[PDB]
């Protein structure tokens, strides 16, 4: 087939739906795309380079709320980046983890460049717009690995066999939605503090 | 050697430090025990049931604010719980994807139900309150995670160019203490509230 960049991570994409994060291999991908491994190779060098250029392509087709609106305040951003997020992950199988194993592009840094230069516009340090972007998305990916390792492998008591059936209801997005609030909110009552004991 | 379920895990925890969980596999486990392969069957069938029991063992061993102290406070309960489940989960090489893997255990069961208990005797509703616990669960889990496969693989803009040294300070600790009060306000914000719009 073609094996421009674009055909190779469509492909590549949809073994991952197939195979799951372990199971995918060039081996694999070779075989979908119709070629040889020593072909493959001149365009993917091995799995680790492959997973990297998909963990930057999910976020890039999918991630669509990366950059504030004109005017949107900063809780708002950091609400719609949090749940375009999610969604983006949540697209693939095993995506958060296919997102968790790469170290960022320069665009993702020109992306994050201007995320951390619109929260200290709006008043956060650096430091506190640093670590406010980062619980969000340490708290989404979270969420998301859970959600998605759940389905990987595949008696109780009066609030817990209740509490699982809470949750066996959507697919975590209640929880994330009500734990996003949360978060957000304490970032809002650390920035209104400024010096004062809180 | 002796092939006890203690002894297994423990020589398993030690394999695992040293060759990270994609690494681990029931081979080169009997290699460490110096016996063969249909021996240690008899005693663990496969790599899943391996990493369920290591999952347990690692919380079982090390995460030890598992409870609250008579008279605690739920901040203070969630504050210590959290900080001690990072620290068990840290204790391994690719801990927190060992326990991201499992399904819980009873025991699991018996604690996270008295841990619901404590959270609704506090004023939480039971959604509320199990909403709290995954939502610091899930932080803290990415968090971990985000700081361990940053190592797995292994020229910037005024601020990120800086974002990633205000990073590159200590282990995460930092960011992940702070967050952890932003939520834990947030959860307060929304307690406190009752049924008032907030
Ligand atoms: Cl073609
Ligand atoms: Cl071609
Ligand atoms: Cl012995
Ligand atoms: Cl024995």
């Amino acid at each position: 087939s073609r094996l421009n960049r674009e055909s190779v991570i469509d492909a590549a994409l949809e073994l991952l739906n197939e195979t799951g994060i372990d199971g995918l291999t060039t081996r694999k991908l070779a075989q979908k795309l119709g070629i040889e491994q020593p072909t493959l190779y001149w365009h993917v060098k091995n799995k680790r380079a492959l997973l990297d250029a998909l963990a930057v392509e999910i976020l890039a087709r999918h991630h669509d709320y990366s950059l504030p609106a004109a005017g949107e305040s900063w809780q708002s951003f950091l609400r719609n980046a949090a749940m375009s997020f999610r969604r983006a992950l949540l697209r693939y199988r095993d995506g958060a983890k296919v997102h968790l194993g790469t170290r960022p592009d320069e665009k993702q840094y020109d992306t994050v460049e201007t995320q951390l230069r619109f929260m200290t516009e709006n008043g956060f340090s650096l430091r506190d717009g640093l670590y406010a972007i980062s619980a969000v998305s340490h708290f989404t990916l979270g969420a998301v690995l859970e959600q998605q390792e759940h389905t990987a492998a595949l008696n109780l008591p009066p609030l817990l066999r209740e509490a699982l059936q809470i949750m066996d209801s959507d697919d975590g997005e209640q929880a994330f939605l009500h734990g996003l609030e949360s978060l957000i909110r304490g970032f809002e009552v650390q920035l209104t503090a400024l010096l004062q004991i809180v």
